[PDB]
Order: structure tokens, then sequence, then C-alpha cells
């Protein structure tokens, strides 16, 4: 999985994510309007009027298991497989706001709107993760978005982590600061054309454009992914109507995608980006393609009544 | 731009390509039917009957000049950028048949069945390039696919190449040659899951999935696109319907499209993939994205009244 | 600085280092024997029986600052450079042995005689840095080394990491656990002839030996060298006797070697392997070559009458 | 094999090489007398008045076989390996020097007193090898140079190429237009310290020196061998004295020396640097280390008997 976010000239948010995995099913846009009632497993707060929120996922029980999803005033949260860093306990600790991994993201889309508060709050949040016999434990960090930062939640043995996210990207293992390092061993790859200059007698030229970026891995790991879609993150340049930012948000998005046949993983299928979602804050609206069709499907807020009670599931 | 072919289990031609570029425009879907009447601008042979023949371009006089087009039969041709390396003569010589650069995809479609014959003809083949004062030259290599092979068409100082293509793909400069050697330093890159291993006391497991492939380049200069796609094209697994197989071109043409941002030409101005197109005999249809679209639209020949005298334009 | 430890099958220690700077401040070899009455500058315990120890260093006050030293049993000890990352007090904790940085080579090879031992003081250790007017702290993480294992110390704002070392190996910033998680991306790389394979059609085959090696990174930065450094220690065979060892320990050091003209420092100058050294403790011999000569001088604790009560600077 | 040359301000030569292999073939220094009569094995014209020459090499027949020699005027020569494009004839060729393979290096060396002379001479010469029995040939390529500049001498398939060595390296296959378009990927590697540069809001510094010379790679196959040792031979700053030249000419050498478990070569066994020579023209002496011993030893001309007419071979 990977995560990106970045603005335009109006602060509004763009925010996206790919879905790694060797497959995938169920998953749709699913809407949660504001008049939906939701219990939270471990009774933490709410907010009098919740926000409407949409994303995508899977209900279970009668709740909508978010991969990620967004509100209605510029707020996105992603979650991206951790295995191997992340862990939590199993119990609520009294006199927190104990959330659920799996509902951590409706959680922060309905109560929070900006990071800012996303951020307050988590100083006294415990992400609880429930063992079910013979289910596996779903092991994740979080990318979390508006319109103008965001930030990584790394719940770990030893505590959470709230980074703050300057890249504004984010993919697998290992931790946020490893990545962080990382990056400077590419300080140096550039976008511009590379100038001409001599070894000794030799003079050496671009062939053509891309030189200057030399220096970029191209693999498909956690590690390489981080650094590739942070520079294309970084140098794409700014844009400022709804079609070209959903543009920019794809080719990013698209720039760390996994095609089949690149990689294997540890049980010997081929890991490929199964979908790429995202969401506009400038228009409600929620995106998404996938592997199967490149075609950009839109799920406009606007097109749902958001004071019924109803979660509702759309394809296919 | 990049090109690349593979093929299906029951020997089918798929074949593609990205235009990368700063900026293009009046390119369009292009048909060329059975009874145009075609004039070669230097007497070059034809072929009793014409094969009917699909693909992009824009008509200058009353001529088709595909950037990449393909026949009923299977045959596909594509030009890409070569400067510094192409090379022509300016002037038809005697009893060689003498075609026109720009005519070189049309004529190839038109008049060949496959690229055993595309191949055995070139031996007497003039690739004439003639010059218009104040318009720039253009200056190609070209890659030409069937159900079974491709090959590389190499025009230079000192003379024509034809290669043999066996990774299937191409980009840019330097010459073919010297991609072929330096796909040699990428031997070891691999698609499995890495395997545990130690170095002295210390253990090295992967993080998870792309880890053995670490090493291949993610630059878009033009030798990385033709590691990075030669990797992907050699490694994607064999599909089997039309679906699947125009769905693997894309992706694979994917894996090296240019982002706005990451790479600037020798004028300031960033090269992006403006579109991708492909072509399938199995279905003899035309498929193309852009830039701004990813939606994949497709034109099948079946769609067109291949006995007509008339160049067809479609969009947009 | 890189430092390397490794054994021969007999148990011995072979440990080594590289200083590279841009200028010498006059280091010298430096034995410090046993009867040289050593004031702890802020009371650190020492043993009533010290060891004999040599190293190489310069003389301040009438103390022994060195930047590597090893002891009569086999314990050795290397400061490198970590600026960015190291952080000390400057007051002595009551009930702590407190230990100045300039110091702790000395104290550490003269008190203990093994890594074990080292290890467990380490527990109750406050290192604590000088404030010196107008020149800026020395800022080191510290190597150290017997003839079964490595650690690595890294004080920091945080607090003091002790880090087992199963690499064997020491470069600078940022953390050992960044270089540890960072090795990860090499776990591919072979010392073994690669064998031919195919992409599609195409034969790969190595043009000769290096190719299976093909993603190590071959700069001089402090990650790059790390890499390089324990892959080469790690892959070199075995060897038992002392004149064969003496080689791995330089071959190993040379192969993250500092070369005039390669990379310049914050100053503007060249940083250089300025020299290196190194310790067996089958002979408890020193050794040491320099940038202007690579002749391995060696400096026998045997020639040296360890009972004596003055430190020795040796040259020439 | 690394072959290097390179200048003082005064215009001396220094060159030198590595012998990269698994065993010793019993090579010496070898001091190749003026009277010393030698009968070319296919009657190539020699010069009446023999030039003295000093070189490293076995004696087989009563015939000096010279790894890489240099005579009294600063004209020197290597031949390296290159197996899979070295292609010789095996029979004189009527009215040109036929000069066999073997004899090459005494024969530039005796005969030339310039890179110049002998570049004109080759537009003249037919190298031969000769068949011995169930011995397999050696298939060599060589570089040659003087105070002012290299040639490199590549007899393939397709003829004599021979060509200006701008950078003044070379090493082993592929061919020597390979490397030089190589080295294009390599042209923003910058011996300057890293500025710091930002990606979106991240801020990125360089830990420390290198970094910027980060996409060098750093394996010892002959490709990643000729980037690193012409990036260092062209940044490294000249030296005009004699002592400073010749730590130039190993320091540069030994960024591309073969560690022992680096790398095996096809028999399993690991290659290996197992001597490194040069040669200074300011002052006609050859120098050497050994795999086994780094102090360099030295062997002026002036020390040997030149007008002598017996060979000799030196050691210890």
């Amino acid at each position: 999985c990977t995560g990106v976010r970045f603005s335009d000239d109006e602060g509004n948010t763009y925010f996206g994510r790919n879905l790694d995995w060797s497959f995938s099913y169920g998953e749709t846009i699913l809407v949660t309007p504001r008049g939906y009632h939701y219990d939270t497993v471990f009774g933490a707060g709410g907010k009098a009027k919740p926000n409407a929120v949409i994303g995508v996922g899977v209900v279970m029980a009668d709740r909508p298991m978010y991969f990620d999803c967004a509100n209605e005033h510029g707020l996105a949260i992603a979650g991206l497989n951790f295995p191997g860093y992340a862990s939590f306990v199993h119990e609520p600790v009294e006199g927190t706001e104990n959330v659920a991994t799996f509902e951590f993201p409706l959680w922060v889309a309905r109560n929070f709107d900006s990071v800012d508060e996303v951020e307050e709050t988590l100083r006294n949040v415990t992400l609880v993760s429930q063992i079910v016999p013979g289910q596996q434990e779903s092991l994740l960090h979080w990318f979390i978005g508006d319109g103008k930062r965001s930030i990584v939640v790394e719940q770990m043995a030893d505590g959470m982590h709230v980074h703050h996210d300057d890249v504004d990207v984010l993919t697998n293992q290992p931790t946020f600061d490893f990545h962080m390092e990382n990056l400077r061993n590419y300080m140096c790859v550039s976008n511009e054309m590379a100038e001409p200059t001599s070894w000794g007698k030799a003079s050496l030229t671009a062939w053509g454009a891309g030189v200057g970026m030399h220096g970029i891995p191209g693999d498909v790991s956690s590690p390489s992914r981080f650094v590739r879609v942070a520079y294309t993150n970084a140098h794409y340049p700014q844009q400022n109507d709804e079609a070209a930012n959903v543009s920019r948000l794809f080719h990013t998005l698209g720039s760390v995608q996994m095609v089949d046949g690149m990689a294997k993983m540890g049980d010997g299928q081929f890991e490929r980006t199964l979908f790429t979602s995202g969401y506009s804050s400038k228009t409600n609206t929620y995106y998404m393609n996938t592997y199967d069709d490149p075609a950009i499907r839109s799920y406009a807020m606007a097109d749902y009544d958001m004071d019924s009670s109803e979660l509702i599931s759309v394809a296919r």
C-alpha cells in the first residue's frame, strides 16, 4: 500500500491510496450518513452531530470496516499494512478514549474536522486490537491528511507514535523514521535536465530527460516505493482545478503501482495494486479505479442522502 | 517513448507504446482502408491488395503520418524518438525500395504480413529523410512486432541495423546493443520472495514483497526505462483472454510512464506520457488512453468499412 | 570511519578501523603502561591491577586520548564520529560510574577483559562530555570487540543504547538500528558467479566475476560504507594465521577507504582515510598504515616496558 | 583488471594497473635490456636502437611475456582480460607488421616513444594469436599511455578498434563504447557536499561527506569498476611531486580492488587483486605491491645495466 496527499492553491484536500495485495473481493464504495447510529466497540466518545463519511470498505456486523475513508469537511484516513512493526494491547485502558483498530478509520472520519483535532485527541487514545481465534490479527499503521498536512500513526510495542508527515506519503515497513532518514540518500536526485559536465577530458551529456533522476530505486519493495512516491509527490507541479488534481493523484499513485509478475509475496503469489482510491474535499467526491479497469469512477457525497440512517454500498 | 509486445497462448499479437513528450495535439485514431489510394513518395513497391490499417497519427497532405499503427493480419510498427543516433540519406538510391521515414509505418503495415517478410525486404530498403527548411528533421528508430517476435530498425550514419529483439521492448537512446548489454547488470534482480539469509551472525529477511527486485533503476531516463519495462514484460505471467491481455499491455507500459514533475527536457519542460496506444490481433482492435484520462477506449477494425477509399479520423 | 571485527578459528581478536578526516591532529602510536598513574576526570572506579594498553591517539594535559586502543587481553575499542545523533550530559550522576567521553577508550581498555564485562558495567555508566570554551563537543559512538563479539554504544538525547553488533562493523550516522534495517535492502547481493537466466527470449550471462554483487553502493557516505564493509566482512573467508588475518583486516577496511577527491566535507576539504589501524590478540600487536604510505608497521606490546609509568609515543 | 593513467603538471607519465585473478602465474618484475636480442614471432619490424624496458611478467621460451611494461621514454602498456569480445586471426597478413598477442606489450614498448607513434603504426599492425594445443587463447584488449594521453586497442571479430581514452581508465568487458555511454548514467554524481534541499516540507541534508557521490556502483563487476575508477581518477586533485603521484596511482587503483570473498569467477574461486603495479616517467621507476603485502616496492631503471643482453627477474 501507498498513501499520498497534497493540496491545491485554495487549501483543498487531495488524498488517496493504492491497495496492494494478491487478491481482494467484496470491498465497495461504502457511504456512512450522518443519521446512522454508530455504537463504538469500547464506548469511545463521539460528537453530538457526526460528519458524513464516504470511503472504500466492507460491512461486517452492521459496521463499515473502511480500508480508507474521508468526511465532508476534508479529513481522510487510510490504513496500510504494517506487520512486524504494528503491535497493540487487547484490553481497553481505563479513562482513555479506547478505539478498536478496525473502527479507527470510521471513528476519525466521523468525529474530527482536521488533523489538528485528531492529533490533539490521540494523546489520550488507546488503539485496541481484539483477537478472534483462527482469524488473522489486522496489523496496520495509518496515514491521516486534511487540506494542510498529514500525520502517520504507528502503534507499536513501545507505544504510540504520531509523526508529522512532511513528505505527505506513507507505504509499509519499517518505521516512519527509517523512511525519513533513507530519503537523505536520494538528496541529489533531481528533476532538472542534467547539465553537461566533464570527467577529465571526457565530456558527458544526458541522452534526454530523466538522467538527473538517476539514483531513484525502481523496485516495488516498501522502502523503494516510499522514496519513489515521496519524490514524485514533491516534484509534481501545483495544480488548480478538480480534474488536473485528480489526474495528479492517480498518476502519482501510479508511479509506485505493483504490476503482475513483478514481486511475489511470502506465499509465492504476485502482489498487485488491486485498486486505487482517492478523495477531493473540493467536491466532496471519492474516486476509484482497479487493476482490471483504469477508468476513474466518481462517487459524489452530494449524490447520497446524508441524513439517512443506513450504510450504503455501490458497484460494481 | 516505450514499445512493448508479447503474445498469448494462441499466437496473437499484443503490441503498444507510450508517447512521451512535453505536449501533443491533433493526433487521433486514424483508419486507412484497403481501397485508399496510396502514392509512395519515392515510388516504392506495394502489394496488389493492400492490408487494412489502423493506428494513431495525423494527416498531412492526404497521407497518414502514423506514430504507430497495425494491420488486419497482426503486424504492428511504432516509431520512437532517436536523435543523436538516427541518421539518414536525403536522396533515393537507385534500384532499392526507397521509403520516406515519415511513411515507413504505413508502408510496413500496408504491404507486409509478418516480421519475416519485413525483415526480408528491409535488406533492400533505403530509408530516406527529406529536409524541409526550418522544420525539424524527424529522427526515429522503429519497433516492429507480430504474433511471434519483434525487430528494431536503427538507421544510422554507418548503415541500417535490424536487430532481433529478444526482450520485446524498445525505448530511446543509445543503440539497441547498449541496452542489451546493460541488462546483464540486472541479471540477479528477481521476482521471487527474497530468501532469508545471513551476513555473519546477522540474520536478514525481506520486509515483504519486492526486495528481490531491488536493483532495478526507477528513473525515467531512456536506458532505465529499457531495463524496467524489459524486466516487467519478461516476468508478467502469460494471459489468455482479450481483457487480461489488454490489461497486461497497459500495466506494463504503465510501469515506465512519465509523470509530470519527474523530468525536464532540454527545454525545461516536463516530459510526460501524453498517451498510450495498443493493438490486439486477436480482435483487430486498437486501444488508447491519455495522460488526462486513463479510461481505455477501443477502436475495432470491424467498425469501419475497410473497402472505402477515404482516411478516417475519430475522437476526441 | 569504519570499524571492523572478526575472529580466527582459535578465538583471537582482529579489530581495526579507518580514520577518515581532512587533516591529521598529530596522532601517534601510544602505549599506556600498567604503572601509569591515571586520575579519572569524574572519579570513575578503576581496577587495582590495570591492563596494559596500546592504541592510536594524542596527548593533552598529561592524558592519553585514544582514537582506538586495545588491551593485553584482547579487548579493543574505537570511537567514531557521530554528530547529529550523539548527545551527552555535562555533569556526573551520583552512584553511577561517571566516565568522560575522551577517556572512555582508555577507561574501557584498562579495566575490562571482555565484551561481557564492558556490557555489564555499561548498565551503570554515565558518559559525560566536558564543555571546553569555543571548541565543539566531540560527539562519538563506540565500537567495542573481543575474540567473540562486538557491541556498539550510542549515547543519544534519549539515553544510552547498547547494541549487539551482529555484522561486526560500524560506520557513522544515522543510528545503528537504521543501518541494520538498511542491510535488508541488499539481502540478495551474492558473491556467487551469477547464473545464466532468461528474460523472455533474451539469455543473460555475466561478463565475469562481480555481477552477483551488483546492488552494493559505491559512494563513501556513511550508510553506503556501512553496507559495503558489512558485505565484505561477512563474506571474507576465515583465516587461521597471523599474516593472513592482518591482511584480511586491511583489505576489508580498504574496501571502504576515502580517496582524495571523492567527497568534500562541510569545510570544503576532501575527507580521506588518514590512517588505518588494527590489533591482533594472537600476538598483542597494533598495526598501522597511513594515507601517505600503505606499508603496514607493527608495534608489539612485548617491545614496551609494560610495568613502566610514563606513557610513550612513537613515529618516523 | 583496471588500468589507469594521469599526469603531473610537468607532463610525466603515471600509469598503473591491477591484476585481478584467482591464483598467481609466478609473475615477477622483469627488465628487458637494450642489448637483449629479440626475434619477433612473425617478423614484425623493430627499430635499430631499442628502448630499455621494465614491467611485470613471466619468462616462456626465452621470451619476456609482459602483463604490463613501460619504456625509458614514458610510454607504457597493459594487457587486460577481454574474453567474449577479443578475437584474432591466426596467420600473418602480407605487408602489415604482424605482432603476436603475447609479444605486443614488449613490442610497443621497445619500439615507440609516444602514444602518437603507436597510434600511427597501429594502422598497419596485424595482431595474431597463436593456437597452442589444448590451452586457450589469451584474449586481451590493451591500455596504452604516455605523459599526454591514453588509447585503447580492441581487436574484435570485426577489426581493430583504436579509441582515444578520454577518461584515462580501462577495465574488462564489454566494449569501450559501451563503457563511455554508460558513464552518462552517472553524470550527476558529485564530489561536492550535498546541499540542503527540500521535498515538499521535508528538509533533506547529508549526514556528512559522500552523499553527493551516491549513485556510483560498488560491486566489482567490470562495468561498475569502470565507472568507479573513472570517477575517482577524474576527480583526484593534480599532484606535482613523485611521492604524492605514486600515492595517487595506488589509491586510485585501490578504489576498485577485488577483496577475497567478494566475487567468485567461473571456476568457483574468489577473484582478487593479486598485485598492483605502476610506473613513473619523472623517474623511470616501476612500483608494485601485492595482495599479501601492501608495501610499495620500487625498481628504478637506473639500477639495472641497461646495455646488458640477458633479461632479469627479481623478488623476495
